[PDB]
C-alpha cells in the first residue's frame, strides 16, 4: 500500500503538506506515502523531472499542478489526465468551491484537478518597524515607490527592494504590468486582444526597468526565501512576492503578523487579487490509483484545507472555511478574496500555458542584459506568436 504525492514543497516549504500527509495516514495507516519533492521555487524545475517522468510513462500517483492553463494546456490536452467529474459530484465540489475557480480547472466537459488553496501574487512585504526607523510609509503606486526608494537609497539603503532568481523578476514583473494595464488589459494579454508591442504593455517593462534599479545587484542567484531574508534582516524595505512569504515568517520564522511584518497589495494594484491555486490531478496510469483517489478527497475537503493552508500562508479554495483558523494575513487575504476583483497570475500558471510561461524567462533574461523594453516586448510577442497565444 503505498501513494507517492509530487510537488515542489520542500524544506521549509513542506509544513502544510507534511500535515495534509499525517492526516492522511491516520486515516490510511496501511499506506507508505512518499513525499517526492522535487526542489526549486515556483515548480521550475518539478515541471521538468514531471516532463521527464510524464513522457517516460512512469507518473507519479498525483503531482501538485497550478489551476488554470498550466494544467489545461499540458497533461490534460495530451491525454494523460483522468476526468474527475464523478468525483466532484460524488464529494459534493461544484458547490464547495466558487464557479471562477471551477471555471480555471474545467475544460470540454471535463473537471482536471482539485484545489487545496489559493495564493496571491501581488504582496508587497515589509517591516513597519523598520520603516519607521527610515522614516518613510508604505508606497500605493509605481511613482511613490520610486520616489520613496530614492529616499532610501539618500537615507544609506543600497537596494531598497529585495529580489531573487530569474522566476522572481517575473514574479514582480507580473506585479508591475498589473499595475500599468489595470485588470482588463491585463486579461487582454491573455486572451490575445492586447498584443505585447502595444505601447501600453510596453510600458510595463519601462515601469519595471526603473523598479529593477532599486533592486539587489545579487539577485540573480537567491532564492524566494532569501530574498524574504533581505527585508528581515533590513537590507531592503520591500519584497514583491506570493503569500507563501507569510507562512514562511510565520510558520518558519515564527515572526508575528501586522507588527513583526505587513503587508499591502502590489503598489498600483489595490483592488485586484492576481490569484493562483495548487491543485492535484489523478494521472492515467497512476500506480496506486485508489490511494491517490482518497488523497484528492483529503485535499478537497474543509478538514485537510484548514488544517495545511494556515501553516502554508495561501487561503482554503472552499468556501466554507473557518476564519478563526487562520492568523491576521489569512484573515485579511481572506477578506480581499472575497470583495476584489480577480485576475490570474502569469508565473503561477493561470494565465497562459507552460509553451509561454518557460520562454518567459529568456525574455525576462533578455531584457535584463538589454534593459530595452522594445526588445523584450517585441521578444514576448514572437513567444505568443510562435505558441499561438490564445489557442487553447
Ligand atoms: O515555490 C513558491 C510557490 O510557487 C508556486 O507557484 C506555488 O503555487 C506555491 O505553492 C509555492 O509556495
Amino acid at each position: 500500500m503505498k501513494l507517492e504525492i509530487f510537488s515542489w514543497w520542500a524544506g521549509d516549504e513542506g509544513p502544510a503538506l507534511e500535515a495534509l500527509i499525517r492526516l492522511y495516514k491516520q486515516k490510511y495507516p496501511g499506506v507508505e506515502v512518499i513525499n517526492a519533492t522535487v526542489t526549486g521555487g515556483a515548480g521550475v524545475n518539478a515541471r521538468a523531472v514531471l516532463k521527464t517522468r510524464m513522457l517516460g510513462g512512469d507518473p507519479p500517483d498525483t503531482f501538485q499542478v497550478h489551476a488554470g492553463m498550466e494544467l489545461i494546456g499540458t497533461w490534460v490536452v495530451a491525454n494523460r489526465m483522468e476526468d474527475l467529474s464523478a468525483l466532484f459530484r460524488q464529494e459534493g465540489w461544484l458547490q464547495a468551491f466558487p464557479k471562477g475557480l471551477i471555471d480555471l480547472i474545467s475544460y470540454k466537459g471535463g473537471i482536471w484537478s482539485v484545489p487545496v488553496n489559493i495564493h496571491r501574487s501581488n504582496v508587497m512585504w515589509y517591516l513597519p518597524a523598520k520603516l519607521k526607523g527610515w522614516g518613510v510609509n508604505p508606497p500605493r503606486t509605481w511613482d511613490k515607490f520610486l520616489a520613496t526608494c530614492q529616499t532610501l537609497k539618500q537615507k544609506g539603503l543600497e537596494a531598497p527592494l529585495a529580489l531573487g532568481e530569474n522566476w522572481t523578476q517575473q514574479h514582480l514583473w507580473e506585479s508591475v504590468a498589473l499595475a500599468v494595464l489595470g485588470p482588463d488589459d491585463w486579461n487582454n494579454l491573455w486572451n490575445g486582444k492586447l498584443k505585447f508591442t502595444d505601447p501600453k504593455a510596453v510600458r510595463a517593462w519601462e515601469v519595471f526597468g526603473r523598479v529593477l534599479d532599486c533592486a539587489n545587484k545579487d539577485a540573480a542567484g537567491l532564492s524566494w526565501q532569501q530574498a524574504v531574508d533581505r527585508v528581515v534582516q533590513g537590507k531592503a524595505a520591500f519584497n514583491i512576492m506570493g503569500d507563501w512569504a507569510a507562512g514562511y515568517m510565520t510558520t518558519t520564522l515564527k515572526l508575528k503578523p501586522g507588527t513583526d511584518f505587513a503587508w499591502a497589495p502590489s503598489p498600483g494594484t489595490q483592488g485586484v487579487f492576481m490569484m493562483l491555486s495548487d491543485s492535484f490531478g489523478l494521472p492515467k496510469g497512476a500506480k496506486n490509483r485508489q490511494n491517490a483517489i482518497n488523497w484528492l478527497r483529503l485535499v478537497g475537503s474543509k478538514e485537510g484545507q484548514d488544517t495545511s493552508n494556515p501553516l502554508k500562508g495561501s487561503i482554503a479554495a472552499r468556501l466554507d472555511s473557518d476564519p478563526s483558523k487562520y492568523n491576521a494575513y489569512g484573515q485579511s487575504a481572506m477578506r480581499d478574496w472575497r470583495s476584489n476583483r480577480i485576475v490570474g497570475s502569469l508565473v503561477h500558471g493561470a494565465v497562459a500555458p507552460e509553451s509561454f510561461m518557460s520562454q518567459f524567462g529568456t525574455v525576462m533574461e533578455i531584457f535584463l542584459q538589454t534593459r530595452n523594453p522594445q526588445a523584450a516586448a517585441n521578444a514576448a510577442q514572437a513567444i505568443a506568436d510562435q505558441v499561438g497565444l490564445g489557442r487553447l
